[PDB]
């Protein structure tokens, strides 16, 4: 019925490589420039799912006198337990016990190999970070949790 | 009666050099580490006013199932017009016309020299970014506004 949950990120806390919502799409930022006519920052990113390039400029708000803030939207990452691994997909489990049988892992920064070495040395401590896009979920990062 | 306005920053959007509120103080982060017992990030920064070192660990929240977020607090910067400059202090003006006669400029990254060359080539386009601390205000960055 909607996209997902988003968080507001100030523009001075956005660097190359960050994941931003560019025109409703989760994108990895690959170029940051500044509009000369407006002063907004314009962000060029790669869609994590379609590998397509999207552009979006920042939003300027004026919430109080002498307070001008430029923001973008970021995705809210979910943490899923990894129960098993087998060809590209993993078997994940949410915090409430909901089981995902065929969760795909993004081919980015050789994440599947880092996820496989951590899984075979501590199964209960491996998490994946998941981005939801209009029902499509994908693991984009990992995180080892010591308890 | 209070500190100032703060914004919540996700920890994965915090890099060395950022300005964070460490134990109520505006600090510039100079080291980022991770606690092995808790997984929180602990942040070492330099107080912008006292030049003292402070430490603080991140806050972990669980706002929805399978959503674990680590955050810190950042300062809300104000934009002030620069009307004049003379020995270290500048004459600033807020967006509503409130005049600050002796606003100090931080000695960081040679900001006074960058602020002086921009002032003498476009007075109406120079802004300072100001951090408030318990009444004490200080310009910590500049920004040229084309209109």
């Amino acid at each position: 019925g909607s996209a997902s949950q988003t968080v507001t990120i100030p523009c001075h806390h956005i660097r190359l490589g960050d994941i931003l919502i560019l025109q409703g799409r989760p994108c990895q930022v690959i170029r940051i420039s500044t509009s000369a006519a407006t002063g907004q920052h314009r962000y060029l990113g790669v869609d994590l799912f379609t590998k397509q390039l999207h552009e979006e400029s920042s939003f300027v708000s004026n919430p109080a006198p002498s307070v001008v803030v430029q923001t973008m939207l970021g995705p809210v990452f979910k943490q899923y337990r990894v129960l098993d691994m087998q060809d590209g997909s993993i078997v994940a489990m949410t915090e409430t016990g909901d089981v995902k049988q065929n969760l795909p892992v993004i081919d980015q920064s050789s994440l599947w190999n880092r996820l496989q070495k951590a899984f075979e040395s501590g199964r209960g401590s491996v998490r994946v970070l998941v981005v939801s896009d209009h029902g499509r979920e994908m693991a984009v990062d990992m995180k080892v949790v010591h308890g």
